[PDB]
C-alpha cells in the first residue's frame, strides 16, 4: 500500500489513484507575486470556543487529532466559503531535517512542517459524502518554522510517546485548537485536492500568511513517532509530505494587500 518510501512513495500513487494527475491537485507552491489581491473575500470565521478533542491516532501517515463533529460545535465559515464547515480532525506534516516538512511551499521556501486543520461542508451531511463534492472540505493550513517553543502544542507533543505506532490510539479530551493559530488570519486560497489518497479534488485550501514557531524539542518529538506497527522494523515517521503539484488552470487568491 502506499507511502513516503522510494517504492511506495508519491511519484507511485497515480498507479492506484490515477487523480494523481488532474487538474486540481494539491500541494502547490504559493507564488506571492503571482497570487491576486481579491478585496471581495471576507474575513475568515474560526469559531473553535466549543470544540470537543476526543482522540488521537497514529495511523501509518500521520498523527490526528480528531474531533465531535456531531453538531456545529467548531467551525469554520466566511472567507471563500459558502455556508459552514465542521472541523472533524488536525493532523502534521514534517521533515527530517528542519528546510523541509511542509507540503505547500512560498516562492518555493519549504517549512519544517506544515498544520492541516480539516473542515466539511454540512451542506452534505457527512464527511464520505462531502469528499465526493467539489466544494466538501475545507482544510485551513498553518506553517511551522522552527525556534521559540509553541506553548500551545505541548499537549500534543506530550502524548505521541503512548501513540509512537501505527494504530495506536488514546483519549485526548479538552484540547483547545485555539492555541495553535497565528496572531494574523491573512491566507491564500485555491481549488484543490486531499494531499493523501485518494487524492480526491474536493478541497477549498486556505493557506495562512503568518506561520507559528516551534521548537527544535517540539519538532523533534514528531520524528520520533513511527510509520510501521509495533513488531515491524522501524521506521521513523519523517518525511510524511507530498511536494508541489502542477497549477495548471489555477490562480491563487490573497485575502491582504
Ligand atoms: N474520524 C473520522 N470520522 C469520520 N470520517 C472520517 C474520519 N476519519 C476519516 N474519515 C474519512 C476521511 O476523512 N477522508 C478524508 C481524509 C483526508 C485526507 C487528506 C487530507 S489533507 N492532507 O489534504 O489535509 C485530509 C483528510
Ligand atoms: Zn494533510
Amino acid at each position: 500500500h502506499w507511502g513516503y518510501g522510494k517504492h511506495n512513495g508519491p511519484e507511485h500513487w497515480h498507479k492506484d489513484f490515477p487523480i494523481a494527475k488532474g487538474e486540481r491537485q494539491s500541494p502547490v507552491d504559493i507564488d506571492t507575486h503571482t497570487a491576486k489581491y481579491d478585496p471581495s473575500l471576507k474575513p475568515l470565521s474560526v469559531s473553535y470556543d466549543q470544540a470537543t478533542s476526543l482522540r488521537i491516532l497514529n495511523n501509518g501517515h500521520s498523527f490526528q487529532v480528531t474531533f465531535d463533529d456531531s453538531q456545529d460545535k467548531a467551525v469554520l465559515k466566511g472567507g471563500p466559503l459558502d455556508g459552514t464547515y465542521r472541523l472533524l480532525q488536525f493532523h502534521f506534516h514534517w521533515g527530517s531535517l528542519d528546510g523541509q516538512g511542509s507540503e505547500h511551499t512560498v516562492d518555493k521556501k519549504k517549512y519544517a512542517a506544515e498544520l492541516h486543520l480539516v473542515h466539511w461542508n454540512t451542506k452534505y451531511g457527512d464527511v464520505g459524502k462531502a469528499v465526493q463534492q467539489p466544494d466538501g472540505l475545507a482544510v485551513l493550513g498553518i506553517f511551522l518554522k522552527v525556534g521559540s517553543a509553541k506553548p500551545g502544542l505541548q499537549k500534543v507533543v506530550d502524548v505521541l510517546d503512548s501513540i509512537k505506532t501505527e494504530g495506536k490510539s488514546a483519549d485526548f479530551t479538552n484540547f483547545d485548537p485555539r492555541g495553535l493559530l497565528p496572531e494574523s488570519l491573512d491566507y491564500w486560497t485555491y481549488p484543490g485536492s486531499l494531499t493523501t489518497p485518494p487524492l480526491a479534488e474536493c478541497v477549498t485550501w486556505i493557506v495562512l500568511k503568518e506561520p507559528i514557531s516551534v521548537s527544535s524539542e517540539q519538532v523533534l518529538k514528531f520524528r520520533k513517532l513511527n510509520f510501521n506497527g509495533e513488531g515491524e522494523p522501524e521506521e521513523l515517521m519523517v518525511d510524511n509530505w507530498r511536494p508541489a503539484q502542477p497549477l495548471k488552470n489555477r490562480q491563487i487568491k490573497a485575502s491582504f494587500k
